[PDB]
């Protein structure tokens, strides 16, 4: 996150870690057995770590879970990052409470405007690179389809939005792919790709979460 302030440990309670020795991409935990990432960030051996805010010190309230399946989108297409999203799921159930907790899927999908919560452990710079050990937050609003798609001609797709700021200074970065943007206590966004970060009329751009809700709920029905 470039040019968010320092969240304040266990203040988002659904974000996890993706560990595989080393953090690697966000998350954000859905119920006590299924984390929403980012299709990108697939590989096998993840341990989902949660209750995180320092990711390089035991400090009291983490859960490390391994996980037991992944399950990319079916139509993702790592080209285009078209449907950009994947379920992992927890070999064992993780213990809910104030500071590990699931976060709520829309009923519908979120508008221009609304202001939302990015957060994740990704590069802080936009220019240079420094990775935080804290979590990193950073409100921002939807921006509308039509100033999405002339930021990137070509790129956009129904299954995206763009979010942040088009003079720059403040967006989601290298490392926070998979994470949350959370509008109204809804879980509407994946982070997902952009052209650099924070750079001047390149937001961020996020799966679009409320197209993937039926597929989310069936998936867990029957894994
Ligand atoms: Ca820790």
């Amino acid at each position: 996150i470039v040019g968010g302030y320092t969240c304040g440990a266990n203040t988002v309670p659904y974000q996890v870690s993706l560990n595989s020795g080393y953090h690697f991409c966000g998350g954000s935990l859905i119920n006590s057995q299924w984390v929403v990432s980012a299709a990108h960030c697939y590989k096998s051996g993840i341990q989902v770590r949660l209750g995180e805010d320092n990711i390089n010190v035991v400090e009291g309230n983490e859960q490390f879970i391994s996980a037991s399946k992944s399950i990319v989108h079916p139509s993702y297409n790592s080209n285009t990052l078209n449907n950009d999203i994947m379920l992992i799921k927890l070999k064992s159930a993780a213990s809910l409470n104030s500071r590990v907790a699931s976060i709520s899927l829309p009923t519908s999908c979120a508008s221009a405007g609304t202001q939302c919560l990015i957060s994740g452990w990704g590069n802080t710079k936009s220019s240079g690179t420094s990775y935080p050990d804290v979590l990193k937050c950073l409100k921002a609003p939807i921006l509308s389809d039509s100033s999405c798609k002339s930021a990137y001609p070509g790129q956009i797709t129904s299954n995206m939005f763009c979010a942040g700021y088009l003079e720059g200074g403040k967006d989601s970065c290298q490392g926070d792919s998979g994470g949350p943007v959370v509008c109204s206590g809804k879980l509407q966004g994946i982070v997902s790709w952009g052209s650099g970060c924070a750079q001047k009329n390149k937001p961020g751009v996020y799966t679009k979460v409320c197209n993937y809700v039926s597929w989310i709920k069936q998936t867990i029905a029957s894994n």
